């Protein structure tokens, strides 16, 4: 059975898919603020689920997870969501964590909870890392400025208006993916509005973790990010000791999105490079 | 686990979450075309949830069941989808169907092929119990005219012009009902594009199943429905033999986003009367 569900600390039932080979290394997806784990494209997950055990997580308050009240300021939560997902899949090492967006905040929850005793490596894609006044791992850009807050809002009339102060940003050039450009505006409407307003309404820094992690991080991040903005990614690369990077000249926010055959690729050879064939050749 | 899947006759995956007391009268709840399980809204599922063992379902193609390429004009897959859910939660006797627009047709193929030994009662909402050129049963809206073909573009400026004039009649209001506004409308858009149109192109006829139907059933309907016409279910409560029916006045495609308290009470009540 593919779907199934975890309960984290503070009672919350949290939605995730699980493909691919039981046998292989463990790839949790984390998305982006007012996602789900539909957006990575049928493709980027077919390819994945080959060599991974892969586990499409849908973040509290988004996709088929419960919506509490609140709590969506609180790292303990969002840490206990991915401790409790790992436990569910009996997972206590080698994960690979990849974020996109917001899900890199979620992985430096967790690491900042847990440590990376049941973690290999992690993939910052588009990622923030810290959230306030401050924060160059929170660093957002022009596009995400305009589109909130009437992004959170009720009123669909606004909501609409500001979602598509996005553009194209999550597509990139649109043409051949109308598709996936309509189901990724989708999975932002269908976001609660109050959970798209709680998560940004909140603070935390996690610079100290970053400079500390002892695994290896592929930050891989669009030069034209108008969401994320490249700085952030360029900040994570920088602390982070065992930092590899990948910027993706004129790509914008969804690098999965514009080229699935070059974001699977990279993703395969990161992991990959984690054992010791590197040093064989 | 709330969450669950079950394997229908070709191989596809249906989703479905379960809620409720195993005990109770299991409910199946059968969305409409391009929308998914959270459709009906958290009081009207909270409410229903209080009573019943309920049974929300993604239908194929639709919120995270599987997309299979093909078969969408097939009553036989539709219906193994049903059996398959009812099979997977050993639900053998006194089931309630629930259908909300193309959820009716869904019902239909389903005690087509395996008749009511399954089922105590249905409900169609809003629904279509047939499809295609001359269908009494299958009458669409002003509203479901307008948004063909642009609904099935692949192209965003298409789709989301014609999916959001769409999604108005779902509502009804919108005021008072902006985060529903935006989900319905945002399930439809997330749903595949080539699935909004496979399910439209078909044709099936289920008269002669509806006027043999050995169960009761309630026509649950908005008079000013502009997605599928009150003259589909006046058609329906008319050859079915034990039919009930009540029809909301002034009321649209989504009588449950409308007056969730009304649809869960009259809901209840037929189900409760099942004696």
């Amino acid at each position: 059975m593919s779907i199934r569900e975890a309960v984290s600390v503070d009672g919350t039932s949290i939605v995730y898919r699980v493909t691919g080979n039981s046998a292989g290394t463990p790839l949790v997806l984390l998305h982006g603020w007012a996602q789900s784990s539909q957006c990575w494209g049928e493709q980027v997950l077919a390819d994945l689920a080959a060599d991974y055990r892969l586990i499409a997580v849908d973040l509290r308050g988004h996709g088929y997870s419960d919506a509490p009240e609140s709590g969506y300021d609180d790292s303990a939560n969002w840490a206990g969501d991915v401790a409790a997902v790992l436990a569910a899949e009996g997972v206590t090492e080698n994960a690979i964590l990849l974020g996109w967006s917001y899900g890199g905040l979620v992985i430096c929850d967790y690491l900042a909870a847990h440590g990376t005793g049941a973690v290999a490596g992690a993939v910052l894609v588009g990622a923030i890392t810290s959230i306030g006044r401050g924060e160059k791992g929170g660093k957002v850009g022009s596009a995400m400025r305009s589109a909130v807050p009437g992004a959170m809002s009720e009123d669909p009339r606004e909501a609409i208006r500001a979602l598509g102060a996005f553009g194209n940003a999550l597509t990139g050039p649109p043409e051949g993916k109308g598709a996936a450009s309509q189901a990724l505006f989708g999975y932002s409407l269908s976001t609660r509005p109050r959970v798209r307003a709680a998560l940004f309404n909140r603070a935390v820094g996690h610079d100290e973790l970053l400079r500390n992690l002892d695994i290896p991080v592929l930050v891989l991040h669009g030069t034209d990010d108008s969401v994320v903005d490249v700085s952030a990614g360029k900040h994570a690369e920088e602390l982070i000791p065992k930092s590899q990077a990948s910027y993706w000249v004129g790509c914008n926010h969804g690098p999965f999105v514009e080229d699935p055959t070059r974001f699977v690729s990279e993703v395969r050879t990161f992991i990959s490079s984690l054992g010791k064939l590197a040093g064989a050749a």
